[PDB]
């Protein structure tokens, strides 16, 4: 599948992969490479919450190739500028982080974790990282000039911005190619409308246009506390279709193959309010699980974890628990333990990982949309080991 950059998910993994898990924890950052040798190892005493007095309240933190060499460095949004540590090659990174940009931070253009959004992205095909803001005026880019010179922030579209009435409580933001052409353009869940912008590739977006009535707050009553919806690749075209949680169980719009899209149906009546999912409990995904390499459905619930596999065109086969585990039952809360589907092997089709209250838990996937045995990876990263989601934040990402 494709990349899409989310709010919920703003750190992409890529389909076929094998994830490496990053932590930024109290005393820094820590990473486990995905390698016949599975270990903690620090690699940066900075970006955590007394290792330079990060808060998730207050600052944002990402993993983001920067350089153009398909290594993922660590980049963060803190009090007063963006400061990166770029990776070394070698399960190192720089230590001290430098800064490269004073804007998008608290203390620096008043950028706020309640108010804007803020992502690393490749918007102009260099093969690095740019830094893109959904703030007050609209979207602001800071150009990544390479070597480690980011120019100063300039609007690339005014809307989606705080001044334009979007809201964290009401409203979703995305990056997802919609036209494919292979540049990520902008999808935004508004008021009473699903609203596209065209990635020109220079920096800008084209002027946004309404596609779907429907999918949101004042259009079909879909709330951010009952109603996830996400954006992914449904048909195997590689551009993004619209895929929601709603109240009878999923409803999508599939793109016509230019970014308009069509009619929004009721494709399974399952995962939605109505058969018990709910977003305080359990966890909601879309990903590759199969060769068809086209997104499926996850989710986690009570009982363990529940796949539906897409057909290929976007129509769903009958809903099975494939693992009897990293289920509310089980114990398992999203205020805890962090839940991934990611691939973890590099044959295409997701696995499974879960930071437990004790260990890291990781469930393969057979090849098939189907799974094997749990599988502990380690003792850390975790609640008992002093890890929690108010102090700390955790990721599945390709280091490499
Ligand atoms: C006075 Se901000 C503080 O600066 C030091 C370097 O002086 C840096 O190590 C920290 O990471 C940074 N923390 C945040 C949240 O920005
Ligand atoms: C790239 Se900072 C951005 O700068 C413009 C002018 O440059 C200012 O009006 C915005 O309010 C400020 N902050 C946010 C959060 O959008
Ligand atoms: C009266 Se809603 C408002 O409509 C205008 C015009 O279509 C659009 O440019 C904004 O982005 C949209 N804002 C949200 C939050 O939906
Ligand atoms: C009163 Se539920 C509502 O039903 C209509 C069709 O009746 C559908 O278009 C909406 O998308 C759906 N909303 C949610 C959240 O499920
Ligand atoms: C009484 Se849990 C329930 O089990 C059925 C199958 O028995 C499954 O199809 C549901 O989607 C699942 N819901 C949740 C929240 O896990
Ligand atoms: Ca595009
Ligand atoms: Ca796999």
């Amino acid at each position: 599948s494709v990349v899409v950059i989310s709010q919920a998910l703003p750190v992409p993994t890529r389909i076929p992969g094998v994830a490496d898990l990053v932590g930024f924890g109290n005393g820094g950052v820590y990473i486990i490479r995905n390698s016949l040798l599975i270990q903690v190892v620090k690699v940066i005493n900075n970006f955590g919450y007394d290792a330079g007095g990060w808060r998730v309240e207050k600052h944002v933190r990402l993993l983001a190739d920067t350089t153009g060499d398909n290594q993922s460095d660590v980049v963060g949004f803190g009090e007063n500028g963006v400061w990166i540590s770029t990776n070394n090659g070698n399960n190192t990174f720089v230590d001290p982080p430098k800064m490269v940009l004073a804007n998008f931070a608290y203390a620096a253009g008043g950028w706020r974790v309640e108010k804007h959004i803020r992502f690393m992205a490749d918007l102009r095909k260099t093969g690095r990282a740019d830094i893109v803001g959904f703030g007050d005026g609209g979207i602001y880019i800071s150009r990544n000039n390479g070597g480690g010179q980011f120019a100063p922030a300039q609007l690339a579209l005014n809307n989606f911005g705080y001044a334009q009435g979007w809201r964290l409580d009401r409203h979703l933001r995305f990056l997802a190619d919609v036209t494919g052409d292979g540049l990520l353009d902008v999808v935004g869940f508004g008021e009473n409308q699903v609203y596209i912008a065209r990635n020109s590739g220079n920096g800008t977006f084209q002027p946004a246009q309404a596609v779907v009535n429907n999918f949101c707050i004042g259009a079909g009553g879909w709330t951010i506390s009952a109603h996830p919806r996400v954006v992914a690749d449904l048909t195997g075209d590689r551009k993004a279709d619209i895929l929601g949680f709603g109240v009878a169980g999923v409803y999508t719009s599939l793109n016509n193959g230019n970014g308009t899209f069509g009619a929004v149906n009721l494709v399974l009546k399952d995962f939605g309010v109505n058969s018990g999912w709910r977003v305080e409990k359990h966890v909601r995904c879309v990903s590759s699980l199969t060769n068809k390499k086209v997104g499926d459905i996850i989710g986690f619930g009570d009982a363990g974890v529940y796949v539906a596999l897409n057909n290929g065109n976007g129509t769903f086969g009958p809903v099975k628990r494939v693992i009897d585990n990293f289920g509310y039952n089980q114990g398992w809360r999203v205020d805890k333990h962090p839940r991934f589907v990611v691939d973890l092997t590099g044959d295409g089709c997701a696995d499974i990982v879960g930071f437990g209250e004790n260990s890291v838990w990781a469930c393969m996937n057979k090849g098939d949309g189907t799974f094997g045995p749990i599988m502990k990876l380690i003792d850390d990263m975790t609640v008992s080991k002093g890890w929690t989601l108010q102090k700390t934040v955790r990721y599945a990402a390709n280091l490499y």
